[PDB]
């Protein structure tokens, strides 16, 4: 009965990545750099704030499991200390909000596992997950799933509107944001999917 | 096995209320005022930014129920226009963040129905329940139950901390935010509940 969403490269797949353990450092197509706080540089380098996408093939060295879904999932790195401010993936749909509609968002969160050249991957940045109506926040769930060392949750956030909403006709949007309030401050997303259903 | 964090005035059940549908707009004790966009008046009044305890008990022209817990709920009442940032109520335990410890926050949140002199209480304004350590939002349930006019859900919010946290020895803290999203923007909380446990 729930009527899926179509999520522009909602398992990050684009870019195809040949290598298990390759990743790219440019925003993937599909989603925009939510960056408020300005975390992250325009002219991207490894080893610096940074998104893009990681192949999480067979073989890989710093998961316990597969990509979610697919080959690859979407990281955002941030190199700032705890508390600089959050970043993440932003995507604006051309769905709007609808009248006693009822939403559900659900993504999978997860974090690197183990070491790399001298920096630890052992700690969490924290994530919240957003629904979007224009730039308002309708809901999130911040942080409320405990993500573990190489292994991957799903994220689950709900609103329902009414019939007199005030975002009623705005722009349907999903954040997925990096909290930086602990190191290690990389985090992964995959497999994004939106669903509505009417109300009773 | 989860042990019970200590709240005061859990169920904002004091001040004690003699008629059902009175209410204060003073400052539940306990508590404080969480007011970051400076919305509500040091001198309080009827009508305009408050926030109080209301007797929900038999007979009451607003609630399709009795208050969650006991007689009493607390409120907090915008008048702003939605938009003009958030305010609510804020806790600072004395217990601290341990390490490898799940938190378990639970609130019930709900909301008028009805009208009163011409003012509709339809529309709801969004909550959010946070759990804190120090300054840090460490886990928030960010307006994901649909609260319907003269009813309450319970919000749960959990948080896993680990052996390295940065926030370990940082004194725990709650909030219960209207988010001012919307209109009617009255919101109700009662019966909070904070647990720990170990980790397996
Ligand atoms: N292949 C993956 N699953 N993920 C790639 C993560 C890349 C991300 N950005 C970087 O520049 C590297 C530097 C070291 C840690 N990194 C990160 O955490
Ligand atoms: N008795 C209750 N359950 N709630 C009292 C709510 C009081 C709160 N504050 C006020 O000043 C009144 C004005 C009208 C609407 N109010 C509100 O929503
Ligand atoms: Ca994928
Ligand atoms: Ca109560």
């Amino acid at each position: 009965s729930a009527v899926s969403i179509p999520i522009n490269n909602a398992g990050f797949e684009n870019p195809f990545m040949d290598v298990v353990d390759d990743y790219t450092i440019d925003t993937p197509p599909g989603w925009t750099t939510y960056d408020p706080n300005n975390l992250v540089p325009e002219k991207r380098t490894t080893w610096t704030s940074n998104n893009g996408v990681g192949y999480v093939g067979p073989g890989t060295q710093f998961y316990n499991q597969l990509a979610p879904e697919g080959r690859n999932i979407g990281y955002i790195y941030l190199s700032q200390n705890p508390g600089s401010g959050v970043a993440g993936f932003e995507q604006c749909l051309d769905a709007t909000l609808e009248p006693d509609t009822k939403y559900t968002l659900t993504v999978d969160v997860g974090a690197l596992a183990g070491t790399f050249k001298g920096l630890s991957f052992a700690g969490f940045p924290g994530y919240r997950v957003e629904l979007l109506a224009g730039d308002t926040v309708l809901a999130a769930d911040h942080n409320n799933l405990f993500i573990k060392e190489g292994e991957f949750k799903t994220s689950t956030v709900t609103y329902t509107s009414t019939a007199k909403d005030l975002h009623l006709g705005q722009k349907l949007g999903i954040r997925l944001v990096n909290l930086l309030q602990d190191k290690f401050s990389g985090l992964d997303f995959d497999n994004v999917r939106l669903t509505t259903e009417p109300t009773e």
